[PDB]
């Protein structure tokens, strides 16, 4: 704990009168303040006048620092065997600090520790612990004392965030106080009583203490939060759960006074997000806030829905196959049909063991011949066409 | 933005009797809703039946998701050239959200913006503006606003920070509401004078704004506190320019009562701190407490000193010489005289690179090749009185 010039001092006597000392200061420090050295001979003060050399004579510097050099001669006409050396180093300038401290307006009770989320029930158990050792009266005791707790959600800052205040130990959180599906944090701190005489900061905040709301309907939206910027807009914002929208929809619809056509609002905000829930703002204008004006403002789910018509037609169909080869095996049919009655077709046929040709809309078509192996294999299907569209059947019977 | 199952739905059709759609919903979705299927028609709307199925018959899933397919079926008869075939999906369950807000209780004010940090010569001005609209009467003017700043040292969190109310556009900081040489930050926010009748919430914070304030005497410790715990104890804690650490050591004293004795508070602790400042802090006991006890703390600097005496020495100590090469080579001569007398003296002479008595002479053996120089002597004291090896002479 050895300052610089102190270390970097050595002072050896010539003997014939004077003395010699060599000490350093820092460079850095040269700048914000000067020392000035101190010679004691039994009762007489005696500031030395020192002047720098370009090196320590007598020692070095530490290496991490460069030094600054001094040397200094006190001129002692008279020395003894009993003279007695003693040098000092104080500063040129009277620094240092002072402050009065009423105990009672600076009381910074003790944190709370020891603290521990339980759930009892459907409520929620906040413990802590205070160490006021003893006696049981000293100073302070269950009054003046008092506590605020903090709970928000991980992904809120502390800044804003609720609080409460019991003289208890231990405070139970019921739910609506908590949105459902998240994280919550809580901590303690130990304050003074309003209602008391003494004054000063509050204790050091508790350490944290996470666990998770009570489970909630996750397709419904939540957080439904709107404000009036006094100037002729509205800013609602909500949340849903993340994995939701990708099944629904939704927007913000408002109507000023419980009366006026429903209005939607455009446009909304998605927040990018990664977290669970995914949260959504809209802003919309309210060109004449009356005095008492009630804005009614809903999160309802957007339309999801498509034009199908048809113009889109399925349908299927068998031939009935009388042969396979060593024999006159003479064209195929097609049952059912399933008759369409209004509406163009074009039948497919395909043969052998990916060999196909196209057709009209004919029940029947002729084979050209086959032999050896067996007249297996042929299959076939129907796709509307000309004013009707629509998509191939699926493949009948065989192969 | 679309929904899975209005991307996925393909309705194809056999015109006899039915109709049947393939769609699907988001696979995360699954435990969490139930959506249903509608068939709009004319008058009817009527709800599809389904049922989930292997796979997506005519879509394929979009391109981020992977899903769950339903089958559904309907039994239509009846159909036209003219016939409109609309399908919608909705949720089963009424599942949204509804909320009244009287505007005259929740408002959320316009924020501080435009917000300059303005130095004096010996105060601080601190600016913004904020946008109120038109017309001169919109629901809020000079009234129902109100303000609060915040200001605190870059190195302080927010959540302890020392805050300010005005009811104007800026304000004049005075020094001493800032320590000495140091970087402080800087945010406003509007809020509602309490006299008004509107409710809310305060507006969102001003951007920060940062500046160094005054310069102070930096060789001195700023930032003493000290906190009682209630119980037997008192917490100080003060910082000092880190580079002046180097030049000075301070410490810390009390007195409970003015009227008595100072003590010295240890062990003072050091935290590193990166930063230009270095802070320390020391826990000192207390007695019984008198109800009123007034206590007294000051940081002095630490003595600083150490003990010489004479019992340290260093002198110089010239030869004659008689001749060099091959005339007399034998001893040397020693002067001067600058007389201690009190203490043995044990100079010493070297050619080697030899430890000698009190005597001002020694002899040498010689060789007698080449010439005599160069040779050297030291003067220092043993026994009752010591010192440092004097500088060697006139070589
Ligand atoms: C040290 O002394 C010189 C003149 O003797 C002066 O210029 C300088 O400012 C002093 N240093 C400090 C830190 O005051
Ligand atoms: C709605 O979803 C639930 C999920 O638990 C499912 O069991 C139920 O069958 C669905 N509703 C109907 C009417 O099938």
């Amino acid at each position: 704990e050895e300052t610089v010039p102190l270390k970097t001092l050595e002072c050896y006597n010539d003997y014939t009168n004077r003395i010699i000392c060599s000490w350093a200061d820092t460079e850095d420090a040269q700048g914000l303040i000067n020392m000035t050295l101190l010679y004691h001979q039994l009762d007489k003060i005696q500031s030395v006048s020192c002047e720098l050399s370009e090196k320590l004579m007598w020692s070095e510097c530490p290496s991490s620092h460069r030094c600054v050099p001094r040397r200094c001669v006190i001129p002692y006409t008279r020395f003894s065997n009993g003279d007695n050396d003693y040098y000092s180093f104080q500063p040129d300038r009277d620094l240092g600090i002072q402050l009065m401290v009423p105990l009672a307006q600076h009381v910074q009770p003790p944190p709370p520790k020891d603290i521990h989320i339980s759930p009892s029930g459907d409520h929620f158990l906040l413990e802590w612990s205070v160490s006021l050792g003893d006696s049981q009266v000293s100073w302070l005791s269950s009054k003046d004392i008092e506590f605020e707790v903090a709970y928000k959600r991980l992904q809120d800052s502390w800044e804003d965030a609720s609080s409460l205040h019991t003289s208890n130990f231990q405070v139970n959180l019921e739910p609506k106080l908590f949105l459902p599906n998240s994280i919550y944090a809580a901590r303690v701190r130990t304050r003074l009583s309003a209602g008391s005489s003494l004054s000063g900061r509050p204790s050091r905040w508790s350490p944290e203490v996470h666990w998770d709301s009570q489970p909630g309907d996750k397709a419904q939206p939540q957080n439904l939060q709107c404000f009036f910027d006094g100037i002729q807009s509205l800013h609602c914002s909500w949340e849903v759960w993340t994995q939701t929208t990708g099944s629904v929809s939704f927007g913000l619809f408002y109507r000023p006074s419980p009366a006026a056509p429903e209005e939607k609002c455009s446009p909304v905000v998605k927040e990018p997000q990664a977290s669970v829930y995914t949260r959504y703002r809209c802003s919309l204008p309210v060109p004449e806030p009356s005095a008492h004006s009630q804005y009614t403002v809903s999160v309802k789910h957007l339309e999801q829905g498509k034009f199908i018509m048809s113009y889109y037609h399925i349908q299927m169909e068998p031939p009935i196959l009388q042969q396979t080869a060593n024999a006159a095996s003479y064209s195929l049919h097609w049952e059912t049909q399933k008759i369409p009655k209004y509406i163009d077709h074009t039948f497919q046929v395909q043969y052998k063991k990916s060999k196909t040709e196209n057709l009209g809309r004919v029940n029947s078509m002729d084979l050209p011949q086959l032999e050896p192996d067996t007249s297996y294999c042929a299959r076939v299907r129907v796709k509307p066409i000309s004013d009707y569209d629509g998509i191939w059947s699926e493949w009948s019977n065989e192969y």
